[PDB]
């Protein structure tokens, strides 16, 4: 069928480190896709994306190399970013945050299962489809931590300071999985309190020192109910070896708490 391969660029969805992301509409079918234009880091992003197939991970349709500009065709999420569902200093209703946290855990369990660590989990990288289904986005910082069933320790410092785990700032080497678990706990905090707990998880940071002293009577913790706050007490643990794993998050009381729910009468 002619012109099925032609796409029109209608709107700017985002700006990457070395390029832009545009919403592309098919000329014949009017199907919407997101096109990432990038001029060892993009080669890794295409490669890691070629491995991914999960309902909570942004789908990779393919790539086209036209000289210097690399075109990445990705699943378009019409609901935008999770970041824009978080009301500043309020957050969002607890049943919505729980549903988004379930979908985030399903995505992260998947990624860790195939030996991939995202390394930059934050609400800007969590996209929502038309039914408000959460999708993990941007594999530009992602890496393989398990290959041929052998785990490799990470040492590269990356991500976003308010979301990074404290071992990333204190240790030369660290396990990849607890680092993503910690960033999920900061996302959960932002969803329930509408604010970030600290600038970075360091002893020089007063807000972080207050958390280690269990001063939950202060912000953001005073805004969070006791059941989700008990879960955050298990995630935001400084020692990554003592930090809760995802199989144990799936057994938490708040995680399994029932919270979220066309008809005519007579
Ligand atoms: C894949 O990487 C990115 C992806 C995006 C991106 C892609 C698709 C969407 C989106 C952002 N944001 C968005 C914002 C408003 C409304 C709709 C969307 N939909 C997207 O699917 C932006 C930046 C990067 C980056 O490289 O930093």
């Amino acid at each position: 069928v002619p012109f099925v391969e032609d796409w029109d660029l209608v709107q700017t969805l985002g700006e990457g480190a070395y390029g832009e992301v545009q919403l592309a509409v098919n000329r014949v079918t009017e199907e919407a896709v997101a096109v990432k234009i990038v001029d060892e880091n993009i080669k890794k992003e295409i490669c890691i994306n070629k491995m991914l197939n999960h309902e909570n991970v942004v789908k990779f349709y393919g790539h086209r190399r036209e000289g210097n500009i690399q075109y990445l065709f990705l699943e378009y999420c019409s609901g935008g970013e999770l970041f824009d569902r978080i009301e500043p200093d309020i957050g969002m209703p607890e049943p919505d945050a729980q549903r988004f946290f379930h979908q985030l855990m399903a995505g992260v369990v998947y990624l860790h299962g195939i030996g991939i660590t995202h390394r930059d989990i934050k609400p800007e990288n969590l996209l929502l489809d038309e039914r408000d289904n959460l999708k993990i986005s941007d594999f530009g910082l992602a890496t393989v931590f398990r290959y041929n069933n052998r785990e490799r320790l990470l040492n590269k410092m990356c991500g976003t300071l308010p979301y990074v785990a404290p071992e990333l700032l204190k240790r030369r080497e660290f396990h990849a999985e607890p680092v993503d678990v910690w960033s999920c706990g900061i996302v959960l905090t932002a969803m329930l309190a509408g604010e970030l707990p600290w600038d970075q998880p360091s002893d020089s940071c007063q807000e972080y020192s207050d958390w280690k002293e269990k001063k939950t009577y202060l912000n953001p913790w005073k805004k969070i109910d006791s059941a989700p706050l008990a879960l955050l007490h298990k995630i935001l643990v400084e020692n990554p070896s003592a930090r809760i794993t995802i199989p144990d998050i799936k057994k938490d009381r708040w995680y399994n708490k029932p919270l979220k729910k066309p008809r005519v009468t007579s």
